[PDB]
């Protein structure tokens, strides 16, 4: 079995092996990659994702959300207080002041310690969950707005036809905005890149751990578990790398630049935090061995997780006794 230790692999295709973005995906999992959870992809030299970015700033944060954190600091949750519209450059001027800017540290280890230390002492704003892309129309190679969709996959495999669309995400950060430990929705791939600015630090369990992950969250936060069968799913909890080494939780972290793409794999749980300003583009997607993942999928059914018009059909058509109960919770 390659890879049993289930360590997050880096990779460096060509820009031959950087044509065909199924095949590379395929490429890594022979060798193991998704055991971890997360890859890291480094694009050819010869690559770009779009020529410069000096003209982003008039792109909007409609809804940028404060991170208001509670409990302590390495077991919190978060939640997303909505603020007034802004564009990238008036946020990034935010990012940049001296109440959000990123502290004096020493590496990444430094800034990683600083922001378990204190991550819960500040409320820092993120623009999340903005359609749109980055990717200029004339990238060809790992254009995360020309993925092969994943109801395309879907049918390619299953034969069955559903709606729905599948386009990506743009993320602005600051220092110490946090994404919580999830799976994607229906333990889908995801695709990150990293297109400009300060790092990106990731959390990981392995596939096949991710049940000790939820063990613990029950434990953690206990109301949220009574609460709901599948509250990691609401996309709020926090675990520190410490609490994890304390509980036995096997999981692994690397830092992103900018430049590089990660993959998340299915039922990869994952939780992270950015160093600075900066700003990511996400989407998801999917491969045959997905299929099987999205069946077994947890489901929110409390309301609280509240996910796109195109999870419709992947409920449907691969949780069909689940569909009914699900879109009570939808409704
Ligand atoms: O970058 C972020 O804030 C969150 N991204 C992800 O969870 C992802 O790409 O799967
Ligand atoms: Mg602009
Ligand atoms: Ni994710
Ligand atoms: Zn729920």
């Amino acid at each position: 079995a390659q890879n049993p230790n289930c360590n997050i692999m880096i990779f460096h295709p060509t820009k031959e092996e950087f044509n065909d973005f199924d095949k590379y995906i395929a490429y890594m999992e022979s060798q193991g990659a998704h055991r971890a959870g997360l890859a890291k992809i480094i694009p050819p030299k010869e690559w770009k994702a779009r020529e410069t970015y000096d003209n982003i700033s008039e792109i909007l944060i409609a809804t940028p959300l404060q991170q208001v954190a509670s409990g302590r600091a390495g077991v919190f949750t978060q939640y997303h207080k909505k603020k007034k519209a802004m564009t990238v450059g008036e946020y990034r001027h935010l990012a940049n002041s001296k109440k959000y800017q990123t502290p004096p540290h020493q590496n990444f280890e430094d800034l990683e310690r600083k922001y378990w230390k204190n991550r819960i002492y500040n409320s820092p704003i993120y623009g999340a969950d903005i359609s749109g892309s980055l990717f200029d129309e004339n990238t060809k190679q790992w254009n995360l707005g020309h993925l092969g969709t994943i109801q395309d996959l879907l049918e390619k495999e299953c034969g069955v036809v559903i709606e729905g669309v599948n386009t990506p995400y743009l993320y602005f950060g600051m220092w110490k905005t946090t994404f919580a430990w999830h799976t994607e929705d229906m333990d889908l791939y995801s695709i990150n890149y990293l297109h400009l600015g300060e790092p990106k630090t990731w959390y990981v369990v392995p596939p096949e751990h991710g049940q000790r992950l939820e063990r613990l969250a029950r434990e953690l936060f206990p109301g949220s578990s009574r609460g709901c069968g599948a509250f990691l799913r609401h996309k709020v909890a926090l675990i520190s790398p410490t609490v994890l080494k304390e509980n036995g939780i096997p999981f692994n972290r690397i830092t992103q630049e900018a430049g590089e793409f990660m993959v998340t794999f299915p039922y990869g749980y994952h939780a992270g935090f950015n160093h600075g300003f900066n700003c990511a583009e996400a989407i998801n997607f999917a491969t045959p061995r997905w299929i099987d993942y999205g069946k077994m999928a947890s489901q929110c059914s409390c309301g609280e997780a509240r996910v796109t018009f195109s999870m419709d059909a992947f409920v449907r058509i691969l949780q069909p006794e689940r569909y009914d109960l699900w879109k009570r919770g939808q409704d």
